[PDB]
């Protein structure tokens, strides 16, 4: 004792943490650093498996390998938390054709209510597990939903008038469908032909005459592993470029997942106010 919380991906870092306080540890899986959709697991990362209590999963597509580290490891048996159990699921492509037709997007901890519902998740099981700060995960939970509340709120207050009816948005990844979702808008087109997949030369003059035909007015690329191939959309599109946070890159810390969506919305916000 203490409860020692295994974790994925940075926003689900900064939930655990945000909840717990003091009260546990929480233990990335993989390296700060490191390219989630790149990232082959490792003895190095498998081997402090065998060190924890629990392990909080995205276990909607985001973190695969996590499960494979698991199973290698000295508790393949460890309980696992389902974060997003009572996620409302979006069907975003693609994940390709001849592989897996129609998947879900497993990015929810882009959305700040599916975000609050990992977090009550989180908070409720591990309140299971230790039940002595069942009480203090829940008071945390609350108190940091609230601020994730107050993010969304502060952020919209800056959009005077609503996007115009021809306000077409498309991204380099298919990331921000849920956070879009919160403005009420739709991702008309998505660059990537399937999750962390690059398009063929081919495959991107479709998508280009596609953004043409459809009069796609913003483009949100990646700001934390940018592709090198988002200057030739713009030197053959003529569509507006922005870019937004996957929250994917460098130190975990807890204010990393609010601080960067923060920056997201207004991001959203400062297209939306620039398409008139
Ligand atoms: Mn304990
Ligand atoms: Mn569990
Ligand atoms: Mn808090
Ligand atoms: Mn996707
Ligand atoms: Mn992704
Ligand atoms: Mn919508
Ligand atoms: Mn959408
Ligand atoms: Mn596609
Ligand atoms: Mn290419
Ligand atoms: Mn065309
Ligand atoms: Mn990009
Ligand atoms: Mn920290």
């Amino acid at each position: 004792k203490r409860l020692r919380i295994g974790i994925t991906l940075h926003p689900y870092y900064s939930y655990v943490s945000n909840i717990v306080g003091d009260k546990a540890e929480v233990v990335p899986l993989i390296p700060a650093g490191f390219n989630p959709h790149a990232y082959e697991p490792r003895a190095e990362d498998i081997k402090r498996i065998g060190t924890l209590d629990v392990v909080v999963l995205n276990g909607v597509g985001h973190d695969d390998f996590a499960e494979r580290m698991i199973a290698s490891s000295e508790k393949p048996g460890i309980p696992v938390i389902e974060a997003n159990a009572k996620v409302p699921l979006l069907a975003a492509t693609g994940m390709a054709a001849r592989g897996a037709g129609k998947v879900v997007n497993p990015h929810t901890f882009l959305s700040i209510s599916a975000s609050i519902t990992q977090v009550n998740t989180i908070a409720r099981e591990l309140g299971k597990l230790d039940p002595a700060n069942a009480k203090a995960y829940t008071r945390n939970a609350r108190a940091y939903a609230k601020r994730l509340r107050a993010l969304r709120a502060d952020a919209l207050a800056r959009l005077n008038k609503a996007p115009a009816a021809d306000f077409r948005v498309a991204t380099i990844h298919g990331a921000y469908d849920y956070l879009l979702r919160e403005f009420g808008l739709e991702v008309t087109a998505v660059v990537e032909p399937a999750h962390g997949i690059e398009p063929s030369p081919s495959q991107l003059k479709k998508t280009i005459d596609q953004l043409k035909a459809l009069d796609v007015k913003v483009i949100f690329s990646e700001i934390d592993f940018p592709s090198t191939y988002v200057e030739t959309i713009q030197r053959e599109s003529g569509v507006k470029l922005y870019s937004l946070s996957h929250i994917s890159y460098g130190d975990y810390s807890a204010g990393k997942y609010e601080e960067e969506m923060a920056r997201n919305l207004d991001t959203v916000v400062r297209a939306i106010q620039e398409s008139g």
